[PDB]
């Protein structure tokens, strides 16, 4: 059971500059990712203050970065709060209507694509680098739910079968072919360094064979 949805008209105008505005600072995105996974941790953390049993799910509260060249695919996995189903659908837990007509108005105002994380929408500049999104996620009190979107103005949500996560968000970047440098570990490394720096939790780069 595959549930297909239309963005709403101004999410899709911001995928649509994301994809086609000429803008080489690309890498961006991974500060963004990792930026809201951080969010999303210091939320369960603030939940659990008050009711340990929030961690009932998954004690450790990190940040894994998993390249697969084989796949082509990036992935950023936390084990924040998670997302329901609703949050999903409204836009991955974002105020994203009214985000995206700040950062419209501000890239008029003189900013630049890099500045997007102010305006609550960094997810997005995923598709700096990705032709195609996969979020699987999973809070406490919905099931396991996948998200994606090639852009082209809509998206699917559906039931994951897949490999059960306790709790947390898992962003599966599906690189363009020209973007494969976000796979090799000195790029990633050089990037979580200078934009990264310091985040709260630890931030895990994997290797591959």
């Amino acid at each position: 059971e595959v549930e297909t949805f239309a963005f709403q008209a101004e999410i899709a105008q911001l995928m649509s500059l994301i994809i086609n505005t000429f803008y080489s600072n690309k890498e961006i995105f991974l500060r963004e990712l990792i930026s809201n996974s951080s969010d999303a941790l210091d939320k369960i953390r603030y939940e659990s203050l008050t009711d340990p049993s929030k961690l009932d799910s998954g004690k450790e509260l990190h940040i894994n970065l998993i390249p697969n060249k084989q796949d082509r695919t990036l992935t950023i996995v936390d084990t924040g709060i998670g997302m329901t189903k609703a949050d999903l659908i409204n836009n991955l837990g974002t105020i994203a209507k009214s985000g995206t007509k700040a950062f419209m108005e501000a890239l008029q105002a003189g900013a630049d694509i890099s500045m997007i994380g102010q305006f609550g929408v960094g997810f997005y500049s995923a598709y700096l680098v990705a032709e195609k999104v996969t979020v699987i996620t999973k809070h406490n009190d919905d099931e396991q739910y996948a998200w994606e979107s090639s852009a082209g103005g809509s998206f699917t949500v559906r039931t994951d079968t897949g490999e059960p996560m306790g709790r947390g968000t898992k962003v599966i970047l599906h690189l363009k072919e020209d973007q494969t440098e976000y796979l090799e570990e000195r790029r990633i490394k050089e990037i979580v360094k200078k934009h990264s720096q310091f985040i709260g939790y630890p931030i895990t780069l994997f290797v591959e064979k």
